[PDB]
């Protein structure tokens, strides 16, 4: 339906096509129910289409549709009432594509943008889906228990098995990331410390 949300697809379906690491993830069904987006805006929608410094190489197109659908999108509020302040809740950007709460259903996967500011701590989190981090702009660093950091950048892509634990940290730089789930796309994300870190 909204327009928005049909170039963002299209270009999704395409880039998926054209990088092995999406694509080895997860088939992409084709061949996907249409559904209603009730919107919701947050203020870091602002933020993201207000980032001057968005960067890319191969990947502005969707990047750019990202923005767009913002318009239209069911922005996101997980860890609403959590430990975590507005500091985070009004940075923290995220919506649906596909799934619960996007313009698209599926029962093989879902996919989102994440969307952070700079200066911004994602302190680690977790969830029953398998998880593909693919980065289309800017960059962070990703965190995961048990193994060493990893900077990324764009076409970069981070791996998360069931569970796991991961984080991100932004320093100077932003960054916006495409997210596939595949497996259990029910159960919502939860910090791992909800008291601590
Ligand atoms: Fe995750």
């Amino acid at each position: 339906t909204d327009p928005a949300f049909q170039n963002l697809l299209a270009e999704f379906q395409a880039l998926h096509a054209r990088e092995p690491a999406l694509a080895g993830f997860v088939a992409l069904p084709d061949s996907l129910t249409p559904q209603p987006v009730t919107p919701v805006r947050i203020p870091p929608a602002a933020l993201m289409e207000s980032d001057p410094d968005l960067t890319t190489t191969a990947y502005a197109a969707i990047r750019d549709a990202f923005i767009a659908a913002g318009a239209v999108a069911q922005w996101r509020l997980t860890y609403q009432g959590s430990r975590l302040g507005a500091d985070f809740m009004d940075r923290f950007a995220c919506y649906c594509l596909i799934g619960e709460g996007g313009p698209f259903a599926s029962d093989s996967l879902a996919a989102y943008v994440v969307y952070m500011p700079a200066g911004l701590y994602y302190p680690f989190h977790q969830h029953p889906a398998e998880e593909i981090y693919f980065i289309l702009a800017g960059e962070a660093e990703f965190l995961m228990e048990g193994h060493p950091p990893r900077r990324l950048g764009p076409g970069d892509h981070v791996f998360h098995p069931s569970g796991h634990p991961h984080a991100t940290r932004t320093y100077d730089r932003p960054f916006m990331a495409l997210v596939l789930w595949r497996g259990d796309l029910e159960t919502a994300p939860v910090l791992t410390y909800p008291e601590g870190e």
